[PDB]
């Protein structure tokens, strides 16, 4: 038992490694995404700096949580972190719509961890998770769901001209 | 009677307060259509900042009025602000030949105003709205018109390409 | 339902409607009062100054609801905006009376709007009224009471030389 | 009562007054350590200087308690500030050590006046105590556990030389 | 018995730590004030910041006492504060005329030690308190005085308006 | 095949995918080291920094061999990024040996891609290994081996007074 640790449960400590695990996962999914639009048969450098832009803030969001476990006197325990389901990502349109459904289960994640600091009456977790994430969630969400919006209004994915204006004139 | 009160029918007086209620009705429209093009299954930002900023006009315009009206010494009389017509206003042009619509019927509110003060021989009601009013109409009405005479030449609202390029290279 | 939608009752979705609504109403009574001192007859230049500046302020508020609601894939309905109670406020003194007692409703809005949060299990709703309402609540109602407090031990509102010296020395 | 009192809990009235009590102790024991450090046959200036600053900052934290209580419209209830536990205070090592004690108590406190705010559903509460309380303490907590370990595993408190070191080093 | 000491007298010694102790009570008092004239039932924010300077600066005036005592080789022995006599300061004259007792009475405690370092023949001692005590004193009381005198003659307690006047005009 | 792949042999194309796995391995190591360091029964805050900033680094240097790969035409695969052998670093010295460790293992993989090229007559992938990876790789190596050094000649890792200085004076 840490020197530091107060009122910071052991299930709590579990649920900040598995998070920590979850938003490595989350950087790994854009940097794979990133670098497929740099491919030459994509070819779209705006997804691909946005992805990229998003990879390192999901590596900055893992580091955080890193920072909160030894701040509370907790034990940082990693695990593997897997590769993204896909290789090929296929079109943007498609990639902004992964990218929204890992969003929303990073969401999940966090809501059950509030949960849990609720459960366990840790307001210093509360406010953490409240302060830090839940609103970086939504925002992130919604940017998505606006993404996915246009490019479907403008013909994606089977209008290649609207994946290479929306690289332009929205994420240029 | 206001020790200030000249030349001021009680007609003028009515009518000053009718049109602050209408000056506020078409803040609350463009306030209402801002925030329809704010939603994630719209996302045009532009569409939503341009209607936001006329909001904001609008409801400078009701000021200059009740201003205008305690500088005469007329009473200020309050009515509700009546909810817009629409909470879905369905494409950007629908709500660019709304808007249209809108700024007609207060600039024929504002001419029969001005029909008013030359009937009470009100020269500076006159000057107050042929100043501060009528042009300002002539201006948005011709601006308005505009708008949807692009989005119609472009395809819209069947071409989500067509609104989307207008949002970014007209309102951007 | 909304691609964004997550953890959103219909029940907060809804109580955010009215909050807005409630904004709005609060931005319409500061927005009379302000013009209500700007009358010849009141003459307090910086009592309207005062109010004005909340009147916008409350707009702003309503605004950033708008915002949260199409963030958290809500949908926003509009309701009229009522007149205020009073046409006349009486005195300077009446109206930060007024002005408590509204701000104290808003408040009791927020903290049911709150309770709702808790109740649905929603800690990004609940962080969004602690963080953007609840202080700046507390902080409004202080203010106001100190200002009835200084004007009630001046002689307000008996005293017109008390008004005219608040309005110089506190808002001005 | 007073004017501006919603939703406050006379038991949350009292929690804070003994949270100003308690706050200023604190300060106390840092004013008391600081010049401890100070002493001509002890002569650390660093150690020194850093308690004497969280004693100031105790006092601000004090004076923030102050100022939540009349936000609030509940009323300063003001308790003798007692003397600390010692007059000297050992060796760096031992003041790094119960100022990590006194910390992880004032924590607690707060912990306890956090739930009352739960209990009482004083959401205004809880944001006032997450935001400006819970994480500085955390942060104070873990900042005290390095020192500690460092003075340690650098040979302290039979070390004159690591503690002398750790002033300049760390402290300096 | 410190390497450092020399001429200093066990009675000064003792006499210091009890000036200590009521530097830190006079800041105490002036906390106390201060936060009284926060209230939202009082509300005279010039008032009220006059005194937290004041309190401060019995804070720094009770630091520098324990740098002397360190600095001669004497052994601090911090008591407990006492609270404040009130709770309820009435009046911002009742303030000041309280103030003005409070600060007689340091005057007094200062002219006691000065006294014992003549008898003591403790040059450095009474150059110390002449230097940095006894003219601080005398401006205290000759502002103070000040402060009581004009609140009377504008016709304080009784006069609110002459409270309000003063905390703009001369404590702003 | 892609329409830019010329001279790019599929062994090198396997190869450039297995060292992005390596590259993000020695990130995830670097990170798990630094985290180790920021332990409040470690705290060594100069150690987590340095690296941290490895970390990083090891990120940067995966992201230029994804980029190479898309520049010759051939498809990257990522793998799991498996978590590192230890949990527990245990000292600073021991870090830093596993770190030369670690660097040693990295700079084998370079050399056998780079006999590879060389095999496969590739000179363009000769030149991006030799440019950017293995004087990189001796500088780290070098770096790495005077730490170790210094970190033993000191004392460490049974003087903690040794890993605390080094800490201070060397990654300071
Ligand atoms: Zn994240
Ligand atoms: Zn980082
Ligand atoms: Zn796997
Ligand atoms: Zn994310
Ligand atoms: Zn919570
Ligand atoms: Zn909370
Ligand atoms: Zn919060
Ligand atoms: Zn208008
Ligand atoms: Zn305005
Ligand atoms: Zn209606
Ligand atoms: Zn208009
Ligand atoms: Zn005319
Ligand atoms: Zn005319
Ligand atoms: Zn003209
Ligand atoms: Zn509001
Ligand atoms: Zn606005
Ligand atoms: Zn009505
Ligand atoms: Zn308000
Ligand atoms: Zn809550
Ligand atoms: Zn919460
Ligand atoms: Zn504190
Ligand atoms: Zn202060
Ligand atoms: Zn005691
Ligand atoms: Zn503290
Ligand atoms: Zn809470
Ligand atoms: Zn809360
Ligand atoms: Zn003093
Ligand atoms: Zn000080
Ligand atoms: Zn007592
Ligand atoms: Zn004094
Ligand atoms: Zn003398
Ligand atoms: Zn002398
Ligand atoms: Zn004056
Ligand atoms: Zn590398
Ligand atoms: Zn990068
Ligand atoms: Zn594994
Ligand atoms: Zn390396
Ligand atoms: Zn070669
Ligand atoms: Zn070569």
């Amino acid at each position: 038992t840490s020197q530091v640790r107060q009122n910071y449960h052991q299930d709590s400590e579990a649920a900040i490694n598995r998070q920590i695990n979850l938003e490595l996962y989350a950087s790994y999914v854009y940097l794979s995404m990133s670098y497929y639009f740099d491919r030459d048969d994509v070819a779209l450098k705006n997804f691909a700096k946005y992805f990229l832009h998003q990879s390192h803030e999901e590596r900055e969001h893992a580091e955080k949580l890193m920072k909160l476990q030894n701040q509370r006197g907790g034990r940082i325990f990693l695990q593997d972190i897997q590769k993204p389901d896909c290789d090929d990502w296929e079109s943007g349109l498609n990639a902004m719509e992964c990218a929204l459904h890992l969003e929303k289960n990073v969401n999940q994640s966090l809501l059950e961890l509030h949960k849990l600091a609720t459960d366990k009456n840790d307001p210093h977790l509360c406010d953490f998770i409240e302060t830090h994430y839940l609103n970086e969630q939504v925002k992130a969400i919604k940017e998505l769901g606006d993404h996915v919006t246009n490019l479907r209004k403008m013909g994606a994915p089977e209008s290649g001209l609207a994946e290479y204006l929306f690289d332009k004139h929205t994420l240029g």
